[PDB]
C-alpha cells in the first residue's frame, strides 16, 4: 500500500533537520520502531540521493533504508532509529573521551566506511553530527544527502531529479547546485579545498579529524572565518592533540602516528587502506 499514514504511526519528535523534522515511528501492527525524517519536497534531491545509495546497504555501522513515501505536502524517509545521540553531542557532552572509546569508534566508523568505500561509495561529508550512536554504542553513518559514486558529479545528479520531477511550491530563492552539494568545512581535505573531487582518500583526511577532535575536544583546523579555516587548512600543521583536561591521560604514540598519517595535507602521502587497516593503534583488530 502507498500511503504512509496507513502504514506507519507517528510517535514524539525527536530531532530537526534542514526542512525536516525527525519522528519517532512504527510500521503499524509491528514492534519495529523507527525514525521518520518528513522532509519538504524541495529536498526531493537529497533524499532521491541518500535512497539511491543506500537502499540495499545492511551493515552495522551505517543506517538501514527502509521504505521511502510521499504524501500531498512532504516526503517521508524511513530508517533505522538511533537513540543515542550524535557523536557531535557526545564530543561536546563528554569531556576527555579516553583513548580506549576513541579507537572503538574509530573500528565502528573504519568498518563503515570501508564498506562503503568497498561499494564505490564516498560519504564526502563525514563529520560529527552525521554520525550516530544506535544505542549505548555502535556508531552508524546517518546521512548520506552529500554521499556520492566515487567520480561522480552530485551536482549533474541533484539537476536531473529537479528537472524530472517538474517541489519548489512558490519559493523564489534560487540555491545554486554547487550549494547544495557543499558540505562541512571543517573537514575539507585540502586538495579538495583548493578543487579536486573528493576521493577515498580525501574521507580518510576527514575521519582523522574526527578522531582527532574525538580525544582532542576540538577539530584539528578550526576558525569561524572561512578564510581563516582555509589557510589552517592548506598551511598549517596542527596542533599535538591534547585532552582539554591536561590532566587526564596523554595520547599515545601509536594514536600520534596514526593521526599523523592521516593528516598528511598531500593525499599522495596519506595513508591508504591497506596501511589504515594494519596500523598498530588497532591492536590488530583488522587482522
Ligand atoms: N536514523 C535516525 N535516528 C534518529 N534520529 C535521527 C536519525 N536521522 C536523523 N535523526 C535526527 O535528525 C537530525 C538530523 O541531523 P543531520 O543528519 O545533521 O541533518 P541535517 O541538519 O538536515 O543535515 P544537512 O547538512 O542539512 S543534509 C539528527 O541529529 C537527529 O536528531
Amino acid at each position: 500500500n502507498l500511503y504512509f499514514q496507513e502504514n506507519f504511526i507517528l510517535y514524539e519528535e525527536i530531532g530537526r533537520g534542514s526542512k525536516t523534522v525527525v519522528y519517532k515511528g512504527r510500521r503499524k501492527g509491528t514492534i519495529n520502531f523507527v525514525a521518520i525524517l518528513c522532509t519538504d519536497k524541495c529536498k526531493r534531491p537529497e533524499i532521491t540521493n541518500w535512497v539511491r545509495l543506500t537502499r540495499e546497504i545492511k551493515h552495522k555501522n551505517i543506517v538501514t533504508f527502509h521504505e521511502w513515501y510521499e504524501t500531498s505536502n512532504h516526503l517521508w524517509l524511513v530508517v533505522e532509529l538511533c537513540t543515542g545521540g550524535s557523536l557531535k553531542t557526545v564530543i561536546a557532552q563528554d569531556e576527555n573521551l579516553p583513548e580506549d572509546v576513541v579507537r572503538e569508534f574509530g573500528i565502528d566508523l573504519i568498518s563503515g566506511l570501508h564498506h562503503l568505500h568497498k561499494l564505490g561509495i564516498l560519504f564526502c561529508d563525514i563529520s560529527p553530527r552525521k554520525i550516530l550512536l544506535e544505542g549505548p554504542g555502535t556508531l552508524k553513518f546517518s546521512n548520506f544527502c552529500l554521499a556520492k559514486v566515487e567520480g561522480e558529479n552530485l551536482e549533474e545528479f541533484f539537476a536531473l531529479v529537479a528537472a524530472e520531477e517538474g517541489d519548489n511550491g512558490e519559493n523564489v530563492l534560487k540555491k545554486s547546485m554547487k550549494s547544495r552539494v557543499k558540505g562541512s568545512p571543517v573537514y575539507t581535505a585540502p586538495e579538495v579545498v583548493r578543487g579536486a573531487d573528493f576521493s577515498i582518500s580525501s574521507d580518510l583526511w576527514s575521519l582523522g579529524c574526527l578522531l582527532y577532535e574525538m580525544f582532542s575536544g576540538k577539530p584539528p583546523f578550526f576558525s569561524e572565518s572561512i578564510s581563516e579555516l582555509t589557510e589552517k587548512i592548506l598551511c598549517e600543521d596542527p596542533l599535538p592533540p591534547i585532552p582539554k583536561d591536561s590532566s587526564r591521560p596523554k595520547a599515545s604514540s601509536d594514536f600520534i602516528n596514526l593521526l599523523d598519517g592521516l593528516l598528511q595535507r598531500d593525499p599522495q602521502k596519506r595513508l591508504t587502506w591497506t596501511r589504515l587497516l594494519q596500523h598498530s593503534f588497532w591492536k590488530k583488530a583488522f587482522a
